[PDB]
């Protein structure tokens, strides 16, 4: 056991209704937004493969030239209500917003610096008119902020003299200004998901995360922080020294997700994953037929995977220059809509069943102790393996949509066969169990 000043406080899982609040809520949109919308992935006549948000570091841009962008930043199409209703239609209960990435420009008029929405041709809130839109339509609100900046000086990499150290330290008092500004301004944020932590610089200096954490908790009264920002004593990020989770939940499954046999570790905490729909696109880019582009079933399976885990899941969509989105992200948001729709008892408000992981797809688990089976995979067999934990029973099958009553056979202590519907629903689609623990 090592000894920590910077390491984890929470026990647990949060059981305060604000963290109830954030999971039960189960998915999420993300919006990124910046200048990058602007070039789109193209510099200088050349289009480059790597993720558009980044476009500054492949293009090799200076900050000055870089950061001239915002010249040109006129979203005319903006419209807050819009996306908002958008947002409300997809079945998202909450959006995280890049409040400043990277680049450094910010969303909202910051007065500590001046890369900022209000010194564009634009010049409005659109940060401010986001969490209101969204809030408006019972949406929660929370913040991505980037704590690497390419636009201010005093950034270092890493601590390698006397004047880096000096220069760093300025740089986390002005990040601390913006993240007050952000709680004060914006009181309704739920949450704040810090990126850009990787570097050596924040890594040496763990103090200013768990203060970071400590601050924006007093200020806004059952907010959620990422585990992202968190480094200890040692610079062991995410997870403590002593194996302990910093912040309020696990936030590394990026575009990727943890394993439903092998991975079950992630059940004992709170978490969320994100993803994009191509392959490594967050901010807009210009050309998608450079790499795959998830369809939306895809998309529905590892919102239901993370779900069936005891994680959230949040779908990242990168808008137009002019504020207006894509027809491939309207088509995805609609088509998950639907489904959610239909289907989302078994998303909203559910969690890891505690079932051994079956090929037709995954379990989760309701409120009151309803196990839904969301199916996949269709098996030639038309059974349906269900296989219990000890003491549990199966007393009842049910197609969610119809009621329909489906057929249980038993067919070995501990497993049993459920029948398909009759009639093949041509779509993922769930199945609602009654269950019985002996006593
Ligand atoms: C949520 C995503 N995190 C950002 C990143 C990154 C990154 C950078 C270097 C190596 C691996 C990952 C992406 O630009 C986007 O904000």
């Amino acid at each position: 056991e090592i000894p920590l000043k910077y390491g984890a406080t929470n026990e647990g899982k949060r059981q305060d209704p604000a963290m109830q609040k954030f999971r039960d809520n189960r998915l999420g949109a993300f919006i990124h937004w910046g200048l990058y919308a602007i070039p789109g992935g193209e510099w200088n006549g050349k289009v480059y493969g790597g993720a558009a948000e980044w476009l500054k570091s492949w293009a090799k841009v200076p900050a000055d030239e870089w950061l001239k962008l915002m010249d040109q930043w006129n979203p005319t199409k903006f419209d807050a209500k819009k996306w908002a209703k958008m947002a409300k239609e997809m079945g998202t209960k909450y959006v995280k917003i890049t409040t400043k990435h990277h680049e450094g420009f910010c969303l909202w008029p910051s007065k500590y610096t001046k890369y900022t929405v209000a010194n564009t041709p634009y010049k409005r809130d659109i940060l401010g008119e986001l969490v209101k839109a969204y809030n408006d339509e019972g949406i929660d609100v929370h913040f991505y902020f980037s704590v690497m900046d390419w636009s201010n000086p005093d950034y270092r990499y890493d601590i390698k003299s006397k004047e880096d150290s000096i220069a760093f330290s300025r740089f986390l008092e002005f990040t601390d200004n913006q993240l007050k500004e952000l709680a004060t301004r914006y009181p309704t944020v739920k949450d704040f998901w810090f990126d850009g932590t990787w570097d050596a610089s924040v890594k040496k200096n763990g103090w200013w995360t768990a203060h970071a954490e400590q601050m924006l908790k007093e200020l806004v009264p059952g907010v959620a922080i990422n585990s992202r920002l968190r480094a200890d004593d040692k610079g062991k990020r995410h997870f403590d020294s002593n194996g302990r989770l910093m912040g309020d939940y696990e936030s590394g499954y990026e575009r990727r997700l943890p394993d439903p046999v092998k991975d079950l570790k992630v059940t004992q905490w709170d978490w969320e994953a994100c993803m994009t729909i191509p392959e490594n696109q967050w901010g807009y880019h210009k050309d998608w037929s450079l790499s795959y582009v998830k369809t939306p079933i895809e998309v529905i399976d590892r919102i239901v995977h993370a779900v069936s885990m005891g994680g959230n899941m949040v779908v990242n969509f990168g808008p137009q220059a002019d504020g207006d989105f894509r027809p491939e992200e309207k088509a995805m948001a609609t088509a998950i809509g639907k489904w959610m729709n239909r289907y989302g008892k078994a998303v909203y408000a559910c969690d890891y069943a505690g079932f051994e992981k079956q090929d037709w797809g995954y379990y989760t688990r309701g409120k009151n102790d309803e196990v839904y089976m969301v199916v996949f995979n269709q098996p030639y067999s038309e059974r349906l393996i269900v296989k219990t934990p000890k003491g549990i029973t199966v007393e009842k099958a049910t197609l969610l949509t119809t009621g329909e009553d489906i057929t249980v056979v038993e067919t070995t202590r501990n497993e049993y066969n459920v029948s398909v519907p009759k009639k093949n629903p041509g779509e993922p689609y769930v199945i609602q169990l009654k269950v019985r623990a002996a006593k």
